[PDB]
DNA sequence: GAGGCTTAAT
DNA sequence: TAAGCCTC
DNA sequence: GAGGCTTAAT
DNA sequence: TAAGCCTC
């Protein structure tokens, strides 16, 4: 029910982090995509408009691997590699060739992501997913 | 059929490494093993001789989580840190909080090592390695 | 002949 | 974690 | 308020 | 890849 000083729009808590950042999920990922776009030398097709429109909101947010829900993969607290609780699901190039793109952009936990690498399929890692998916619901996590 | 300087086993060439190195790769294996468990604070209970039993020989070395040959995975031509092409298979600790021993020693190629990482159990990379297994021979790889 | 190294792509 | 390079 | 950073454990 | 820190 805060707004986001950044892309001004009006958001419930779960779309912002739980330290002290002032961005809302959606922008801090936005920000994110576009560096490491532009730092691994892949094209970004997408606008800040319509990948804040295809980020959609936290609730909704599951991993399209393991099927991970935000708050589940929360809960596994996670670090990113500053050393940060991960909060917030990211985004697969489908395609590890290709970059940024409504078509070639899969929502993925960082575990998955990692997984797959460059090393594995979409149509592969949609297969180990289902795996991690029994790991998760073997510990109680949706 | 040639002698190991180090070891000085008799030996086939699959127990050799293609490139410029003159150690077999059971004695690289305890090389690592030994540097990397140092490195890493974790107990290391193999003596060489009883690693050398246990590494056994490059026909016999599959994956024990996703199945993978020595020379299946060789044919993937995956990179080690320094940039060189792994010929062989390495060791997992089962138990990613003990060390290296013959009770929590299990096989593991690199690309599962890494995917089990300090994530999953052994029962959980388990399920893991069978949809792994299912990208190998899907690719024609045993 | 011995053995320290540097660290995927995501 | 893992194979070659480089200094011993 | 904007946006560059450093880089799991194996 | 990913969230907070720190310099603008
Ligand atoms: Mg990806
Ligand atoms: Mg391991
Ligand atoms: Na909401
Ligand atoms: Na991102
Ligand atoms: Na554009
Ligand atoms: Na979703
Ligand atoms: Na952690
Ligand atoms: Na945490
Ligand atoms: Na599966
Ligand atoms: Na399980
Ligand atoms: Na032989
Ligand atoms: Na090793
Ligand atoms: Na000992
Ligand atoms: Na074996
Ligand atoms: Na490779
Ligand atoms: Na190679
Ligand atoms: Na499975
Ligand atoms: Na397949
Ligand atoms: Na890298
Ligand atoms: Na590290
Ligand atoms: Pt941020
Ligand atoms: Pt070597
Ligand atoms: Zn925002
Ligand atoms: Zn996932
Ligand atoms: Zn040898
Ligand atoms: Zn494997």
């Amino acid at each position: 029910m805060t707004q986001c000083p950044r892309c001004q729009r009006n958001l419930a808590a779960d779309e912002f982090y739980a330290g002290s950042s002032k961005m809302c999920k959606g922008c801090m990922t936005w920000q994110n995509l576009s560096y490491n776009a532009n730092k691994e030398g892949h094209a970004n097709t997408f606008t800040k408009a319509t990948f804040l429109a295809w980020y959609g909101l936290s609730a909704q947010r599951h991993c399209g691997y393991c099927g991970i829900s935000e708050a589940g993969f929360t809960s596994l607290h996670r670090t990113n590699p500053r050393g940060y609780h991960i909060q917030c699901l990211g985004v697969d190039r489908s395609d590890s060739f290709e970059g940024y793109s409504p078509q070639n952009a899969r929502l993925a936990c960082f575990i998955c992501n990692r997984i797959k690498s460059n090393i594995f399929s979409a149509s592969e890692m949609d297969v180990l997913g289902e795996a991690i998916s029994k790991a998760w619901h073997g510990r109680g996590i949706a």
